[PDB]
């Protein structure tokens, strides 16, 4: 019948287990799969949940049974925030198809599908690097500038413009939205979802999340208004105009799923999905380059060979730069920015590997455990870019690397993110040498959150040529 799993206390189930563990949840779950198998279950305060561990079981569900596992779970928090509409936490259905299709098309059309786009990224690297230079090699935290820079790339697509690094109102909105992605992972919210009557309690991380969500919702709708002011119907300049075009064409269809609400939800989802994740990839990579300068320098050696010490980075250089691509893939594999993906749910009663999974069960894809699957990786616990190089020195793509997930819900911003990653990384490492202050001992244990990010750390960036 249902998959087995560790026991915990009545009422709260394995919320106790996760909470009581020294380990972060994805690590905890991986360890439990060594006892209970690749597919096991957790009881999260009475919400029944199955966890998928290792590459084979994750592929078997999200790919072989893609429609069955394409859904999102109706956790109280998700219902409150977005009523299971929008895009990211939309239920699998027509609503999702509509918003997904529009986003995919918008990102090609207003983004990388256009000849001029790559240089808009490069402009952002100049703004970014220039900002870094202003510190004149003195130690500082990159978090804010990186966030500014990365978020601007999607701002171009969604709003048709970048915002300046003085726009603290926008920055403040992103700051609250990040807290929410972090708080989504807390015991407090796992309990809230189990016992939603906890909403009566005025104190705690759940009230912080709802308060934040309110402030974020208002701001985003105000931006969306400002973005639609000069709109020329059926000639859109960005995703917002495109969305409004859609609402116009579905005016007489009552079952049309586009709405002012769903526009705010899907815009917010697109903004935070891009900013949280890519920012953190770069923050992890910078951390590791400062920690392992022989790797940093080998990357820089390739930049100098292929880009020259002075030439403008190009996406087209990627395939002349396998060691650089290797480092970046190894950051993704090792640091696991989205360790447990986004939770799925079964759109119907499912049977997988003999076990039954009733419709609506939360299904956690432990992407961490895929990246550490010893069937497919040698010494996964070791940071070693070289694992991605083949015997001729070229980058070798591995099927068991899935940091953007698989199946119907796979990251929709994958291609854009890879361009940003590559171009920001090379632009930065071409212009600066990075190292820690007083060579201070930095912390590599990630913070608990729906994404993994490093603790605050200072860096010195010193010009090179
Ligand atoms: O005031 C009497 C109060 O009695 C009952 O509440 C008890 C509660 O059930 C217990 O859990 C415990 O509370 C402790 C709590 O568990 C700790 O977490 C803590 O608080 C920290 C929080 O963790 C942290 O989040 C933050 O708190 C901030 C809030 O998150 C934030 O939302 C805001 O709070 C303000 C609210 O916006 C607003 O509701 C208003 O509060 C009034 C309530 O509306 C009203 O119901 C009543 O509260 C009763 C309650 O009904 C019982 O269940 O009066 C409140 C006015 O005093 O104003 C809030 C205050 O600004 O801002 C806070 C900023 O702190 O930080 C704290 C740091 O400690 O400590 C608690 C220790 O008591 O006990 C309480 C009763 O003591
Ligand atoms: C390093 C960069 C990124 C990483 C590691 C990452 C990671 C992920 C992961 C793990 C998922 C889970 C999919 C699932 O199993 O349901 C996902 C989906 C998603 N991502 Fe990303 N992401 C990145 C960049 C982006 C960017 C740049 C955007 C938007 C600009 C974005 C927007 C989304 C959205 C909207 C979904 C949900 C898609 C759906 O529900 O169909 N992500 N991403
Ligand atoms: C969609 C929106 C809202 C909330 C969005 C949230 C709040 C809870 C946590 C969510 C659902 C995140 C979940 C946990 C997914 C996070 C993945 C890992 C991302 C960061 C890659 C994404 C949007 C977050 C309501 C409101 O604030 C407007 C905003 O547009």
């Amino acid at each position: 019948g249902f998959p087995p799993g560790p026991p915990g206390l009545p009422f709260i189930g394995n919320i106790y287990s996760l909470a009581a563990s020294s380990e972060l949840p994805h690590v905890y779950m991986r360890k439990q799969s060594q006892v209970y198998g690749e597919i096991f279950s957790l009881d999260l305060g009475g919400i029944s949940t199955v966890v998928l561990n290792g590459y084979d079981v994750v592929k078997e569900c999200l790919v072989h049974q893609s429609e069955i596992f394409a859904d999102r779970p109706c956790l109280p928090l998700f219902m409150k925030m977005t009523k299971m509409g929008g895009l990211l936490n939309s239920r699998y259905g027509r609503g999702w198809v509509d918003h997904r299709r529009l986003a995919v098309n918008s990102f090609r059309y207003f983004g990388y599908g256009q000849k001029s786009f790559e240089s808009k990224i490069l402009e952002e690297t100049k703004f970014f690097n220039d900002a870094i230079e202003t510190y004149k090699g003195r130690p500082f935290d990159f978090k804010q500038l990186i966030t500014n820079a990365v978020s601007n790339i999607t701002n171009l697509i969604i709003f048709g413009e970048r915002f300046t690094y003085e726009d603290t109102d926008f920055q403040h909105m992103i700051e609250l939205f990040s807290e929410n992605v972090e708080l989504a992972a807390s015991a407090s919210v796992f309990l809230y979802n189990a016992f939603p009557w906890i909403g009566i309690l005025p104190f705690g991380k759940h009230q912080q999340l709802f308060r934040n969500a309110a402030v974020v919702y208002d701001f985003l709708s105000r931006l969306i208004e400002k973005a639609s002011v000069n709109r020329k119907p059926q000639l859109p300049q960005h995703f917002v105009d495109a969305y409004l075009d859609e609402m116009d064409q579905g005016k007489n269809d009552p079952s049309s799923t586009f709405s002012k609400e769903n526009l705010i939800f899907s815009v917010g989802e697109l903004i935070i999905a891009g900013t949280e994740t890519t920012t953190n990839v770069l923050r992890w990579a910078i951390l590791f380059m400062a920690l392992y300068p022989n790797i940093q320098g080998q990357v820089q050696k390739e930049i100098d060979l292929i880009m020259g010490p002075n030439g403008k980075p190009s996406w087209d250089d990627k395939c002349k730069m396998p060691y650089t691509e290797a480092v970046l893939h190894e950051v993704l594999r090792f640091c696991n920015i989205v360790p447990l993906g986004i939770f799925h749910a079964t759109s119907e009663d499912a049977v997988v590997r003999g076990y039954s999974i009733p419709k609506g069960t939360t299904v956690i894809t432990n992407l961490y455990s895929v990246h550490f699957d010893e069937k497919y990786w040698r010494d996964p616990e070791v940071f070693h870019p070289e694992r991605f190089l083949d015997s001729s020195g070229y980058f070798a793509k591995k099927e068991a690397l899935v940091p953007f997930s698989l199946g119907r819900r796979h990251c929709l911003g994958e291609h854009l993110a890879r361009m940003e990653m590559f171009l920001f990384f090379t632009a930065l490492l071409q212009r600066f040498h990075l190292h820690f202050p007083h060579e201070l001992v930095p912390d590599l244990k990630p913070r608990l959150g729906m994404t993994l990010q490093p603790q605050p750390y200072l860096i010195c960036a010193e010009r090179r040529h």
